[PDB]
């Protein structure tokens, strides 16, 4: 008795709080998982009012060129900004848990970093954000459709609400699996129109999207939808925040060594001529 | 030339004065080409005297086995003038790198790789054939549809011979319909695989696409060390090997050119995929504000 018996049933869309080689077969077969509170409460809270004299700082652009800054306020500093989010939130055991298991090779170590720490605000009467894959980031990641790799997987959690008035995130669960990765455009995408979505929360709560899941951000009169993307890559792919250079060095300090790696003060990929790059930074007792 | 004797596979050779779409061209239909004169014999020979304190210094790894006997230093910008004033701004090297690499209105779309010296010590056992672009190893899976994810301007900065291990190479590699690693298991042209040399004099360089098998060839020799300098350049979108812009100090990138910058990370370029965004980038604005290079 999920839908009434004989309905369309709509794209599915499971729901942890958990066991993580559960959460990831859920991630495998259907792109898309919701992590009810993948931050504690008054961690949310903290962070996000600790970074609202940042967010106040941003102008809203009220262009109407249909691109993803039209009325969308968009923040990358993160770390610097906010205590929470740099000591609490970026050592979640079960985001490595599920990143290692995505991305990891056994042996290898992290097969993972940071690309990036945004907060991302849909101000009141924002237009709908166009339909994509966030592996369009890396422009030949489509080309290899569903047989190839993970490129990248975003832990996109509600820092406010995340309601279907909103502007909630609109999942296509299962768009991982279809034969051919386009563009979605009319041109591009022969299902274009007909693509059915599901929308996305209450503060604290994750969604671990797959890189090749279609998704964008919908269309109220006073509502700041505010969210916290976790979008992380494999170690083979370059950040979109030059981390390692605008994170000064002191924070560097504080990390733990996943951590550090995470955003690139550790290390073989980005060394230091055969050495880790945390020797000559001072942080390899 | 060769008496019904089997002819081997021709690398073309092209002086450092041809255009850089004749070079291109021959790039384009073997996946390799040899720039004769690419460096200056002065400039050559400068950069190996400016980088041989720091190769005396790199014991000779000899073991039981491995690709040993090969000296790999990779802190050129530092140790050497020459190079960061001079190599790196080779105007033929970034002609054929936006052929390669950089799209429309996006600008430069590279950056350095690496850039090592390699130096085959006498006896080297030759290296395993492959191809660069197994570095990203989802990348053959693309096949040769795919576009190119790293390239390599291997320069000489000693002689190259048969003798003394130059690099063998398979032209034409980049177009095979199947990239696989080249081993028993998977490669079925294995051990039947026909390779060719890069004979190459001091500031000579062939540019090679990470899609043509080639490997380090046997130092034969009893003397010679077989010194090169790599310079391997990758897309924007693709990790470095080399964290440049982490140990090579800000007092010698204040000095480099934008576009210098740009190759090590001092300085983001723009990607446009509606929407532009910086790749590289400093919360919506290049990281060469915050690090103070105007
Ligand atoms: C220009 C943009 C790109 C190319 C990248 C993208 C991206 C890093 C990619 C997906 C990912 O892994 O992480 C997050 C969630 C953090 C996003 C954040 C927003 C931006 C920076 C972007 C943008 O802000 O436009 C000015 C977009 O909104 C969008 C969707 O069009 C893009 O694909
Ligand atoms: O803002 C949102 O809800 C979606 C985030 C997103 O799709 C992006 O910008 O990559
Ligand atoms: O040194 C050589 O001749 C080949 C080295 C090489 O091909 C590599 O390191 O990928
Ligand atoms: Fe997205
Ligand atoms: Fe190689």
């Amino acid at each position: 008795g999920l839908v009434p018996r004989g309905s369309h049933m709509p794209p599915r869309l499971q729901r942890f709080p958990a066991s993580a080689d559960e959460i990831f077969a859920a991630f495998q077969e259907d792109g898309c998982v919701v992590i009810e509170g993948f931050i504690s409460p008054e961690q949310v809270a903290r962070f996000s009012q600790e970074v609202d004299p940042a967010m106040e700082k941003i102008p809203v652009e009220v262009t109407n060129n249909g691109n993803s800054n039209d009325r969308t306020k968009r923040f990358s500093k993160c770390v610097i900004a906010s205590p929470t989010f740099r000591n609490e939130i970026i050592e979640s055991d079960l985001m490595h848990e599920l990143c290692d298991r995505v991305f990891s090779k056994p042996g290898e170590g992290m097969g993972y970093h940071f690309n990036d720490n945004m907060v991302i605000e849909v101000q009141p009467g924002a237009p709908a954000q166009r339909l994509h894959r966030d592996q369009e980031l890396y422009p030949w990641w489509n080309s290899m459709g569903p047989a190839g790799p993970e490129c990248v997987i975003n832990f996109f959690c509600a820092v406010t609400p995340f309601t279907e008035e909103n502007g909630a995130t609109r999942l296509v669960p299962g768009s991982h699996l279809w034969p051919e990765f386009t563009q979605i455009n009319e041109r591009d995408c022969p299902q274009f129109g007909k693509i059915e979505t599901v929308p996305a929360m209450q503060p604290g709560d994750c969604y671990l999207m797959s890189g090749k899941v279609i998704h964008g951000a919908g269309h109220t009169t006073t509502d700041r939808r505010r969210a916290l993307a976790l979008a992380i890559i494999r170690r083979e792919l370059r950040p979109m925040q030059a981390f390692s250079l605008s994170v000064p060095m002191k924070l560097a300090r504080e990390m733990s060594e996943r951590s550090q790696t995470m955003f690139g003060f550790r290390s073989h990929f980005w060394g230091n001529d055969g050495k880790d790059i945390a020797h000559h930074l001072g942080l390899i007792s």
